[PDB]
């Protein structure tokens, strides 16, 4: 299908460092957020002073790919330590409805919660959303056939804005090359 | 102060991709291997290329790797495991694990490893209390430099002084 790319147009190299920042421009990139002492740190949105925030390197869960692919499933991870123990690899926590850490590859059929996938939002330039997929796809092994969870989109915290499901409203982004 | 230098010869960036291949060459670079199914991983030897690795000074405002200085060390990739790949040298069976975390501590930290030159890179030490950082650090000289150890399914990274597994660096 089609890669994704940064605002260099080149495309998404597996494992190199991209921040996500953010379309709607009075905003700031991704970063990982807890109060003082809690454990494990959640995806959160810095303030509008980090337009960059922290970088994210990306994983296609289909070994091949060495680029990513829209649509086909894959992982997230901060690649820095963390004052948590837990990876900083992306889990959707289902039960509190947002983005955290301590997530795992899988290859497995069933659904799995660090799965996510990239498309595009919108007619060009390179707007993209993330969707929290449980099953496998652009990936040649069984999967399951059940479909994404939906959209992630800005999730007024009170401490912190998280990243939730919101599909009317997603969080639009580009990748800037790191 | 002086900056550990890559195969290239160029100083070790902040959270770049670099192999850590071996110098006594029965055995290559190094990755995580566990028992089918166990967790956490534990730092392991590939005796014959690797999975690579980047580097974190504990100092925010270092960018270059110096000698000696603290950092962190971890596999910047995700995992079968839901422990981060930051390095971690807990004693209670002496082998490098998983799980690793950051810390300001004025105290000792079970992350905190260093590289000293073998001799004018080349190997690395459990360093628990902070040096080269700005904050209040402890006095304790390191714990000592970090070699091989067999008798099971794999070779871990344990504390053996008077054999030190010296490695060189290769950036990706």
């Amino acid at each position: 299908t089609n890669p994704v790319l940064d605002v260099d147009g080149n495309e998404l190299q597996r494992g190199q460092l991209y921040y996500a920042t953010s379309v709607m421009r009075p905003g700031g990139g991704l970063t990982l957020a807890a109060p003082k002492g809690s454990c494990p740190l959640n995806v959160a949105q810095a303030p509008f002073d980090e337009y960059s925030g922290r970088p994210l390197a990306f994983f296609p869960e289909n070994a091949d790919d060495d680029t990513v692919q829209e649509g086909s499933t894959l992982y997230i991870m901060f690649p820095e330590p963390t004052r948590c123990p837990q990876s900083t690899v992306w889990t959707f926590d289902r039960e509190a409805g947002f983005v955290t850490t301590g997530g795992t590859t899988s290859k497995a059929i069933g659904p799995h919660n660090s799965r996510f996938a990239i498309r595009k939002a919108g007619s060009q330039p390179r707007d993209y959303q993330i969707e929290v997929c449980p099953c496998s796809t652009g990936v040649e092994r069984p999967s399951c056939r059940m479909g994404c969870l939906g959209t992630l989109g800005l999730a007024e915290g009170g401490k912190n804005v998280l990243l939730n499901i919101n599909n009317e409203s997603p969080h639009t982004i580009r990748f800037v090359k790191v």
